[PDB]
């Protein structure tokens, strides 16, 4: 059976903007990189940038709403968006869900999250106030 | 900081067969289903499927290495890769470049794997083979 996400890929167009926005701006530990990607780490998350001349910098009207969210303290949250604000880095929707989000992009379009919540709290709140349709299992 | 990743979101085209997919087929925990998404999990991964009109069912030559891979055990790998080969479903990779992996693609076309191994184990299985150019911090 399966056990776990075991790794996220990321495509990219260009490796070091990738690599400074990954490890520098999001503070991910860099544990490797070639000539053609790197390995970095984020808690229990394995990170790979694989460069790929195939990625298009896509803007956000263009890309479907796949995204990858990453987990920050409901404490940590505000002072790490506006970090990603100082930084310039776009924004691609407004939170109105439960549970503090920040959506933001990635050099290459990538769409990105930062969250504060589980899927129990998601589920919790979910059974008070049940989607259109929402059937529990 | 940022510790883990907090939940994957696919952006699906039609419901019911994704949900399928990753419950059925795949073996993953389904927690709750509405009219536009799905909540399940594997392991500590939250996954999230949701309705997406803008989805389009890509080809592989049209879509970037950007990939997700689950983990899976030594003992399980083989014949778990050869009942989704028997199901039909359809690859996108065969040269085993980063290890014990089996590529599939899901019905709309999202890049999946089945790994064996941790980052850790990756890390020192390049140390001997490495990637062109690679350093290790
Ligand atoms: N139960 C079940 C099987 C499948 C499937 C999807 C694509 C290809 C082959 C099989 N999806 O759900
Ligand atoms: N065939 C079929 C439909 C469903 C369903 C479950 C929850 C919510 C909406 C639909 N389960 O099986
Ligand atoms: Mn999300
Ligand atoms: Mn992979």
């Amino acid at each position: 059976m399966l056990s776990g996400l075991n790794h996220l890929t990321l495509a990219v167009s260009q490796l070091a903007p990738s690599v400074a926005f990954y490890q520098q701006l999001l503070g991910m530990t860099l544990h490797a990189r070639w000539d053609s990607g790197a390995y970095l780490s984020c808690g229990d998350l394995w990170l790979c940038l694989s460069l790929d001349p195939q990625r298009r910098v896509t803007p956000p009207e263009e890309s479907d709403y796949t995204h990858y969210a990453f987990s920050i303290s409901e404490a940590d949250f505000a002072s790490f968006a506006a970090r990603l604000e100082a930084a310039g880095v776009a924004v691609w929707k407004l939170n109105r869900s439960e549970g503090a989000s920040h959506y933001f992009l990635d050099p290459d379009g990538h769409k990105l999250e930062l969250h504060v919540g589980s899927l129990a709290q998601r589920l919790a709140a979910c059974r008070e106030q049940p989607y259109k349709g929402m059937v529990f299992f």
